[PDB]
């Protein structure tokens, strides 16, 4: 069983004060806070084994090489790759989903194809493909959705033909915390011979993911929403997808041989795709977070939060004039607004009552034009969160009704 | 002045034992170890201040948001830039020179077109436009070397033409430390209506850097071989060029409106180049090492490294056989080989001894095909090295050279 004192124990930004007040962070969604495991990790490889990680013949260079390959091999554990070397290092899921967009889709979409995207989706999974979709002049389609906040799957048969190249779908929305049913989409979209990308920047901390049962092509998450370090992430291909894609950033490393007169030849897949020192710092608090995350247990992890969400909502419900959106079964976030009042005011007061939540478009603006507002308010429970913290949200949201009504 | 015992006493890695020996750290150039003040700047964000930086609403997201606007400040400042708006946040050396090659080369470099590199640059600084070339069907020129290390700047003439694009030039060269006469050549450069991209990545830890007077168009360096963390970098742009300059990666944070039916928008330069989450904690970690930089003082550190330099090159006049490679003047770099043994088997025994030096072709394959060598070795002499170190150097390839000759 789960003890959330005791992991909190571990979480030292959870001390601090804002504003004079005890800080209660919900916005675990935008970036999670990190365990001192994790900022341990980063600071004693800095301060004992630090050096250059391209196998170099002195120790402390073939020591590090050998950390970060070991953190490979833990992350494809972690999701159930086939393999480590379908696994590339990149500096985030948007990173991630550039890298597929440009060096798969640049030789894979052609003029008078079409990919498909759902209307949830964050900007980092609709930016890259509008760019590809200009560059090679192909269509943009949209799987839309209900109001519930899940996906209209009876519009797939319109969507999907025999041009269709590529379905990119979030697993679990930032948003809304609707999860997708990704195991049957990706069977339809493999019957018309398309690839699916998946997104999984918010499911990855929730519960265990495993690539090889959902069949995807890509996966794609970032290390500071798995209470690791900013400026890494990971890239899952298939390593026959993999083997066949063309390097798209140049440089040291990447090359197997350079040559000014005789042109230049790549090396094989993973370290084809990196190009230049790596972030060796974050991979190693990486792979800190993931023994971390691993050692607490995500099914544990997932039964505490699904209890704190279930205690939440039902809270909520003596507050007057919320308004609440996404499903009912929603993972992690809770998107909601208070009356009419714009949501940047409701965080202005959460704030000032030391409560961090999210306001704006939430890096969603289509998913805001389906709702007809302009922004909304979002709170992360995740798994060093309290009843407590709730409580304060709760009551914090009726102060400000009172107030301002 | 400096005190090399008092700037060694900050970098806690330099206490630690290779094979039972003390560790003599020769390869700043690859890649630099950190003082604490560095490290500790770093772990203290994570462990008190850490949330994302996207001008969020709550107090530590805003606060995230102003320290790495700060940085953004510092560095402007640090390499003399009119505003830091003409800074760009990336990966590294090797990100920013790609970022610059589909950019500005994707727009500005059309078939018919040629582009000048040198023959001692490294991989970053030449694969990129080669595959730029390969793209748009431009042509890519070379200004070779002399035997000493130094450019043939009498070609010139013979490869800037009314087609030339794009100068992209080392300042400092990674394997033969050589400075290369970067305001001479972009007042040519110029003449022809061609822009300058100045590698700067081993210039900006060994002397001031002024790109205000040097005029270069791009500027780019790595934070770890400043002495800080991974995963951090500069690219400079001059504005007018940079507010023409379309999106590379799209998503997140670079977007100023996105529509499903009417498009995307793009947001201003700096911010429209920097998709998704930024590395905070590299960012922070950053700000500390050019905080430290300059509170030792580059003139200082010059001038402490300039005389380590001689001193070396007047001991390792007493090692048998050796060869060097580049000028009497060198920063930073000596590259050497040892009569005919293989630069591996010297590495190997160096390593043995507790010295860390780099072997191979050190990511500039031309620069080792033009001295028709495979493989050089290259100790790097950096502001934390010491005249012991040297002598250790010295005696090892003596007695290298007695067992192997
Ligand atoms: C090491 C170096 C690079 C590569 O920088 P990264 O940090 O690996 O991206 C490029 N040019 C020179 C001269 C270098 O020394
Ligand atoms: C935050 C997030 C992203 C963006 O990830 P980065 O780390 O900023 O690159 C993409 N998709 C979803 C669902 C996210 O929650």
């Amino acid at each position: 069983i789960f003890s959330v004192d005791k992991v909190r124990a571990d979480f030292p930004v959870l001390s601090r004060e804002v504003n004079g007040l005890p800080l209660a962070y919900l916005d675990s969604a935008a970036s999670a806070q990190k365990p001192s495991q994790v900022i341990d990790a980063e600071a004693e490889f800095y301060r004992h084994g630090y050096a250059a990680v391209h196998r170099g013949i002195h120790t402390l260079s073939a020591q590090a090489t050998e950390k970060m390959e070991n953190v490979r091999k833990r992350a494809s554990l972690f999701i159930n790759a086939r393999s480590a070397e379908e696994l590339v290092f990149v500096r985030g899921t948007t990173e991630g989903i550039n890298l597929v967009a440009n060096s798969w889709g640049n030789s894979n979409v052609r003029a008078g194809d079409n990919i498909i995207i759902s209307q949830m989706e964050h900007h980092a999974n609709i930016v890259p493909w509008q760019m590809l979709c200009a560059r090679v002049g192909a269509e943009l389609r949209v799987i839309p959705l209900n109001p519930d906040g899940t996906l209209q799957l009876e519009t797939l048969p319109t969507l999907f033909d025999e041009k269709t190249r590529l379905l990119a779908i979030t697993h679990v929305s930032n948003v809304l915390g609707t999860e997708n049913p990704l195991a049957e989409m990706i069977t339809l979209a493999h019957q018309h011979g398309a690839k699916v990308l998946v997104d999984g920047a918010q499911a990855v901390m929730h519960h265990p993911v495993d690539v090889q049962a959902l069949d995807c092509d890509f996966y794609v998450f970032s290390g500071h929403k798995l209470y690791g370090p900013t400026g890494i992430g990971i890239l899952y291909v298939k390593e026959a997808l993999l083997q066949e894609m063309p390097p798209w950033e140049g440089g040291g490393s990447m090359i197997a041989t350079v040559s000014l007169s005789e042109g230049t030849t790549w090396t094989k897949a993973p370290w084809r795709f990196e190009a230049g020192t790596p972030n060796t710092g974050g991979i190693i608090g990486l792979g800190a977070a993931l023994e971390y995350v691993s050692a607490l247990g995500l099914n544990n992890i997932a039964e505490y939060e699904q209890n704190l969400m279930h205690y939440a909502l039902s809270q909520l419900e003596s507050v007057p004039d919320l308004t609440l959106y996404g499903p009912q079964n929603r993972l992690g976030v809770i998107a909601f607004n208070l009356g009419k009042h714009h949501a940047y005011d409701v965080g202005s007061f959460l704030d000032n009552y030391g409560i961090a939540v999210r306001t704006g478009h939430h890096c969603a603006m289509p998913l805001m034009a389906y709702y007809n507002v302009p922004a909304m308010c979002r709170a992360s429970l995740a798994m060093y969160n309290t009843h407590e913290e709730v409580d304060r949200l709760v009551t914090g949201l009726q102060r400000i009704h009172r107030l301002l009504g």
